[PDB]
Parts: C-alpha cells; sequence; structure tokens
C-alpha cells in the first residue's frame, strides 16, 4: 500500500512524500518529464538526459484527491489514494501507472489496442506487445530471422498513443510488454537508477523532435560518412590494405574510407588485443600508408576494443596506471575472453579515461581519421567486475555510451574543427549526442539476416539513431558467396544510412572483389549513392535539426491507421522515396503498399496512381523496387570518387509533377562537409525550391539562405527535369524574360527549355545564382 502524504515545490521540481519515500518530478521540456523514485537516496545519475539538471517552470494545481503538475503540452495527474501517477497530453490519457514503483520494478497499464514499438535491436515484429525480453546488451553472433536479445538494446518504447517512455537505468534488467499480464507493461532492473522519462508529441515527427530535444541531437557527421567504405575482417597487411584502395581505383568504384580490423595490431585474432599500436611486421610504414591514402582522398579508420589482454604489450602499463576495472579485492580484474585472459578498461574512471584517451590522441595524430569501437556491450562482463561508479551489472548498458562520450570529447579536444566519426556496436538512450553510428553486428550471410535489417533499422531510428546500418552483404560464416543475396543487400545498402559492406574475409565483402556481372550491377548504384549525396546529406541535416530519422517507417504516412505499424518490408528513404528491399531469392514481383496518391517508378519513370490498393511491380536483378512520391524534388550532383572532391557547381534536379500536388517544397543543404559548427554559425547555403502547380501554370520559386561558406559556388549550372510534364506548356518566363519551349531534339541541342514528347519530360537549363529565381511555365 502506497499513499500520498505531502509535497513541496523546489527549484521548479515537485517533490512528493509518500509513506514509502520521496518522488522528484522535473519537466525537462514542455513535452517531457523525469520521474525519480527513491529521490532521497544516492543513486547513479541519468544517462538518457542531455541536460540532466534542467527543470523548466511548470504549474501545480491541487484537489482533494489529486495533484496536477503541468508543462506546456504534458501533464502528470497524481492520484493521492492509492498513489498512482498518470500522464496526459491535452486531456488524452497517454500512460497510467498500475502499482508503479515496487529489486527495481515499474508497472504501468497498457490500453486496449495500444501498439508498442521499442527495446532497440530485437527481431520480434515491429509491435513488441506480447513480448518479454532482457535489458542486457549482449552478442548474438550469426543471427538471422529471430532475436530477443542482441548488441544494442534500448530501455525505451514508442507507443501508438504517441509517447516515448524511457527507463533511465543502466543495469541488467528486463521489459515485459504485456506478456505475463496482458494489460501490464513491467520494467525491471537488478540495481541502478529508479527513474523513468515520459515524452509526448502530437505526431510521430514531433514526438521524435521532443525526444531528441531532451536526450540529445546527433551532430552532423562528416560528409565522408555518407560515402563508400572498404571493409572486411580483416586486411592482414599494409600491402593488402594498399592493394584494396588500389582495386577501388582500378575498378572505378567510389571510395571514401578504408577500415582496418584487429590485424592492424597483431597477426592473430587471439592474444594481441590491447596492444593498441601497429603490428610492424605486417604494417611497416603506417604513417606513409595513411598519408598516401589521404592524397587519394581516402580516410583510415581503426578498430579498438574495451579489453586489454595479459599477453598484450600494454597490460603492465594499464595496471600501473589503474586503467582497468578491479575486483572487490582492488586488483585488476582478469577474465577468460575468446582472445585470451584480460581486463576491461574502466571508462567510468578518471584513470581509465585519461589512459585510453591518450592512446586515441596519439594514433589520431599519426593520421587516423575515425574510430571503430567493437565489443562495447561489453561482450564479456563478469558480475564481480567493479567500475569506479558501480559493479558490472549496475553499469553494463551504459559502458558503450560512456566509451562514446570519452572518445567524442577526446576528438573534439584534439580536432575542434572536425566532426568525429565514432562507429560502435552498443550504447544507451542518448548515445547519438556523442555521434554514435551503430551497426547491427555479426549478422549471418543469409536471406533471413537481410530480411531483418529494415526492422532493426526502424526500431533504432525511431529512438534516436539515424545512422543505424548493417554489414552490407552479411558478416558471419558462409562457405561461398551467395551472389544473389549479396547483390540484393548492396542494392538495399544504397538506401540506408551508411554504405559499409563488411564480412569475414574467407568470402570478399568489398564490391570491387566480385565477378563481372555483380560489378556491372553494383558500380552504377554505388555511383548513384554519390550522385544522391545532396538528398542524403539534406536528410542528415534534418536529422541533426529535429531527430527525423533518415529511414522512416511506412506508418508515418498515415498516423490514424495503426495497422501500418506492423510493416517492416517498405520504408521511406528521406521524404520522397518508398523503398521495398528484395529479401528472398527468385522473387519475380512485389506488392508495394504505397500510400494513396501518385507515385513514379524511380528506375523507369512509370506513373502509378492509387486510392489505397497496393501496386504490383515486377523485379529485376539490376534494381530493387523504389517509388518516388509525386511532388518530389530529387537533387543530384555529378559522381565523384571521394567526397573530398565533392562539388555542386553542377546541379541536376528532377521534379515529379502531378496536378494532384498543387504545392510542393524541396530543400538542399550545402556546407563545407566538415565544420562541426556550420549549423550553429549559419555557415551554410540552404537552397529552397517551391512548385505551384495549377490547371494552366507550373511555377518554381528558387532561393538561397545562410551566410555561405568558403568555396561555396556563387552560381550553379542547374538542369531541372520535370517528369510527367504537360505537353501543353507553350512558354517559359525566367524572372519575366520569355523563352520559347523547344519541342524536338532536346537531347541533341544546348536547349534552354525543351519538351521531350516521348518521355513526357520538360528540361530547363539555367544559372542559379544568389538572388531569387522564378521560373513560370504557361499553357
Ligand atoms: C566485432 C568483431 N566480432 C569483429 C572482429 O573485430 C568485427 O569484424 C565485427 O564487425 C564486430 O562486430
Amino acid at each position: 500500500a502506497v499513499f500520498y502524504k505531502e509535497h513541496k515545490l523546489r527549484n521548479d521540481g515537485l517533490v512528493i512524500t509518500t509513506n514509502q519515500g520521496n518522488i522528484r518530478l522535473q519537466f525537462k521540456s514542455e513535452a517531457a518529464i523525469e520521474v525519480l523514485y527513491r529521490a532521497d537516496s544516492k543513486q547513479l545519475p541519468s544517462f538518457a538526459l542531455a541536460q540532466p539538471e534542467s527543470a523548466i517552470k511548470a504549474q501545480l494545481t491541487e484537489t482533494e484527491n489529486h495533484l496536477q503538475f503541468s508543462g506546456g503540452t504534458l501533464t502528470a495527474r497524481i492520484q493521492k489514494r492509492p498513489f498512482a501517477i498518470s500522464y496526459y497530453r491535452d486531456s488524452e490519457l497517454l500512460l497510467a501507472e498500475e502499482s508503479g514503483f515496487q529489486k527495481i520494478n515499474f508497472r504501468f497499464y497498457l490500453s486496449p489496442g495500444e501498439k508498442i514499438l521499442g527495446g532497440g535491436q530485437r527481431i520480434l515484429g515491429m509491435d513488441r506487445r506480447g513480448q518479454r525480453f532482457p535489458l542486457y546488451n549482449r552478442a548474438h553472433y550469426g543471427y538471422s530471422d529471430h532475436s530477443g536479445q542482441m548488441y544494442f538494446g534500448l530501455p525505451a518504447i514508442m507507443s501508438s498513443k504517441q509517447y516515448i517512455l524511457v527507463f533511465d537505468n543502466s543495469a541488467s534488467g528486463a521489459m515485459d510488454i504485456g506478456k505475463t499480464e496482458s494489460d501490464i507493461l513491467q520494467l525491471e532492473a537488478k540495481s541502478g537508477r529508479s527513474a523513468y522519462i515520459l515524452v509526448a508529441g502530437n505526431s510521430y515527427p514531433s514526438l521524435i523532435e521532443n525526444f531528441t530535444q531532451v536526450t540529445g541531437r546527433q551532430p552532423l557527421p562528416p560528409r565522408w560518412a555518407l560515402g563508400s567504405f572498404a571493409s572486411r575482417f580483416g586486411y592482414r597487411s599494409e600491402a593488402e590494405t594498399r592493394a584494396t584502395v588500389q582495386k577501388y581505383k582500378t575498378e572505378d568504384f567510389p571510395l571514401d574510407t578504408i577500415v582496418l580490423d584487429l590485424y592492424w595490431f597483431g597477426k592473430d585474432i587471439k592474444g594481441h588485443m590491447g596492444n593498441l599500436d601497429w603490428d610492424k611486421e605486417n604494417f611497416p610504414t603506417p604513417l606513409d600508408m595513411m598519408a598516401d591514402f589521404k592524397q587519394q582522398g581516402v580516410k583510415t579508420v581503426l578498430i579498438t576494443e574495451p579489453f586489454v589482454l595479459t599477453s598484450s604489450k600494454r597490460w603492465d602499463d594499464a595496471v600501473k596506471a589503474k586503467a582497468l576495472a578491479k575486483d572487490p579485492q582492488g586488483q585488476p580484474k582478469a577474465f577468460e575472453l575468446y582472445f585470451g585472459n584480460g581486463g576491461i578498461i574502466d571508462v567510468f574512471s578518471k584513470e581509465g579515461s585519461r589512459w585510453f584517451s591518450s592512446i586515441y590522441k596519439d594514433l589520431s595524430k599519426q593520421g587516423v581519421a575515425g574510430w571503430w569501437g567493437d565489443l562495447g556491450e561489453p561482450e564479456m562482463h563478469p558480475e564481480d567486475t567493479q567500475h569506479a561508479i558501480g559493479d558490472a551489472d549496475t553499469v553494463h548498458n551504459a559502458y558503450g555510451h560512456r566509451w562514446a562520450e570519452m572518445l567524442y570529447q577526446q576528438q573534439l579536444d584534439q580536432f575542434p574543427e572536425l566532426r568525429p566519426f565514432i562507429m560502435m556496436r552498443a550504447g544507451f538512450v542518448g548515445s547519438q549526442r556523442y555521434g554514435m553510428i551503430p551497426w547491427t553486428g555479426d549478422v549471418s550471410r543469409t536471406w533471413g539476416g537481410l530480411a531483418s535489417q529494415v526492422e532493426l533499422a526502424l526500431q533504432m531510428s525511431l529512438l534516436g539513431f539515424g545512422y543505424i546500418h548493417s554489414d552490407l552483404g552479411g558478416f558471419a560464416d558462409g562457405e561461398t558467396l551467395d551472389k544473389e543475396m549479396y547483390i540484393r543487400w548492396l542494392q538495399y545498402g544504397v538506401f540506408q544510412p551508411v554504405y559499409r559492406p563488411h564480412g569475414q574475409d574467407h568470402i570478399p565483402s568489398e564490391p570491387v572483389f566480385q565477378d563481372e556481372e555483380t560489378k556491372a550491377i553494383l558500380r552504377p548504384l554505388v555511383k548513384l549513392r554519390y550522385r544522391m549525396l545532396p538528398y542524403i546529406y539534406t536528410a542528415a541535416y534534418q536529422n541533426t535539426l529535429t531527430g527525423m530519422p533518415l529511414m522512416r517507417p511506412l506508418f508515418f504516412s498515415d498516423e490514424k491507421n495503426p495497422a501500418l505499424i506492423d510493416n517492416k518490408t517498405s520504408y521511406f528513404w528521406g521524404d520522397s522515396l518508398l523503398v521495398t528491399p528484395i529479401t528472398q531469392a527468385g522473387v519475380e514481383s512485389v506488392s508495394i503498399p504505397a500510400p494513396k496518391g501518385v507515385w513514379f517508378d524511380f528506375w523507369k519513370d512509370t506513373r502509378y496512381q492509387t486510392d489505397g490498393a497496393p501496386l504490383t511491380l515486377p523485379t529485376d536483378l539490376h534494381t530493387i523496387p523504389v517509388l518516388v512520391k509525386a511532388g518530389a524534388f530529387m537533387p543530384y550532383v555529378p559522381a565523384v570518387s571521394t567526397t573530398e572532391d565533392y562539388r555542386s557547381d553542377s546541379l541536376e534536379i528532377h521534379y515529379y509533377a502531378d496536378a494532384s500536388v498543387p504545392l510542393a517544397q524541396g530543400e538542399i543543404f550545402e556546407d563545407d562537409g566538415k565544420d562541426p559548427n556550420s549549423i550553429k554559425r549559419n555557415q551554410f547555403d540552404l537552397l529552397t525550391l517551391q512548385a505551384t502547380h495549377t490547371d494552366n501554370q507550373l511555377h518554381f520559386q528558387l532561393a538561397r539562405t545562410g551566410k555561405g561558406y568558403r568555396g561555396m559556388p556563387e552560381r550553379r549550372a542547374t538542369t531541372l527535369v520535370i517528369h510527367n510534364a504537360s505537353d501543353q506548356y507553350q512558354h517559359l518566363d525566367i524572372n519575366g524574360k520569355t523563352i520559347a519551349i523547344a519541342q524536338a531534339d532536346c537531347a541533341s541541342t544546348p536547349a534552354l527549355a525543351c519538351y521531350d514528347q516521348e518521355r513526357r519530360q520538360l528540361q530547363l537549363v539555367f544559372t542559379w545564382g544568389r538572388e531569387a529565381l522564378n521560373l513560370r511555365l504557361h499553357k
């Protein structure tokens, strides 16, 4: 039995005393509240909150039976007897405690019909209601089509009632989403912080904006993160690494970054981890190697791990420095990993952080451009291991998160004018604020492994991680390449956040090591990825601004149709492309559940209209099915080998016209690709395009804002291609100057305006300078 006794307001926070102790409620924004039970006791701080100390001004009202604590949009309604808190946005009940706070236990009611996304990486179905699973980051080597527990869990859910609930607790725990008791959501942990955070929104985009406002917004990654990565487990030598960079050049595939797995520090998988320094028998001139790659516009990224083995060169030093987690006796804790006997660097301590950070600094001075942190679950984490702030089981799910923070802060301190690249397997809610770019681990080389990636990506995207991606082509096991699967995976790759084929090196992961047919298929697609950089980089910009994920679920298309939540087969890549990956062999056609409206075949320009019924498209080996939304502006630049050469002096923009879309907007975000302060300081060039489409006219208004940046082109040569253009436009005005529209020979003359009757495309070619430009087509 729990009941209200009294309350106090203190520095904008409500402190309630029950018969069981104190509860502290603080609004972290108008739409988000932190609820801390056992508020009187000492416990671990928040990990989920970007500004854990903030408490914005709320209003408090009291009645006989209730308190009401209310920000702008979110209200907490506190029933006195029995004690229970429930949460309202407007007057809509979002979530109600059942027995609430009970070794740490939170129980809430679930509503009938309520669908619950969440839990981070699981392969269970998009709606996790009916499931129970651990909150314990753990490897799932070789997974395919099912997992209740893998590398990067999140103690958070997103409901069809448009709230996000975070269990702000780092410890070994569990989530029971109406499994044991059909109407009960239960959150449990062995130890750690007894708090939860509730965030509300009026739409899924606004909920996500509100969530990232309080948990952290991802800083814009360097533009090179959107390029082509060469990766395998693993390049065995400098000569092999150099030969791979060379193979990209001689096979004419784009390449931005090469990634070195654990052989850079020793010739065997076992026994060297912790060396954190070059194996000179196999990498004899690594500074020359990295400099030579930089001359070709290619970055070098190295793997690191949490573990220092007793057989490694840095064991004695790590012990001397007190850098490793300890046992209860105060000795360094050593335990038997696959790699040999070793300890774990205590990133929660001053000593471990300073020691590890010094190593990163040194290697980064040598030329390393970015960092890969593998095994941060931590993959092995014995229970008696003691960290500076608590035991292994208490801190487990925040280890990777703190490791990202340490490395992020380090990289900002060393290179304040560059954007850190930090790729890691395990984190916590909020890790995106340290730039964490996660991948879905050691996926099997099976169609099932591919078929799960959209579900995983959407689940992580929705709760903060825009750059979630997979090892393209698959990672684990296999004896010979499954060519069709590989092709499908690298096709899908183009339309998901990071283009990083990677796998165990008994089968080649890089597209340049494939047969002639595979390359003929993939080469134009990897170039397409580069041609599309203005589209992808603009979605990245919007992710930094608002948390809007790059991949969006089909359910965003109609928020009143909760049945769409189950879809894990078609997704939006940015605003305009509906993508349906092919995830089994031999598929001859697909049924695409396109939202009602007008849609075009990206590859063939075919126009489809639908009032609700799915569209059936045939498949081919060369592409995967992609539809463009009517009203899309699709921006392209010419293909480059590396983003170091990126220019937008030449722009090509495809507008998909249909009378059903009388107003359309597009934007292109351009900056120097590298300045971490470009957004904050307005050192960018934001191009805007507006189309107004009426019965007799099609009008485009073009403009630029921002203060620009060094090297920004003043005038861009622009080709605007209008798809599904009326054959009845007779003239064009460009800023009031009338230009005749040619009706022949458009591909074969330097025409300023020409209509291609066979393709229904109207091409305009002009100069887009700094002043506003209006293009008016008239019947
Ligand atoms: C971690 C390890 N299992 C591999 C060896 O370092 C990597 O190649 C893999 O991508 C990671 O998940």
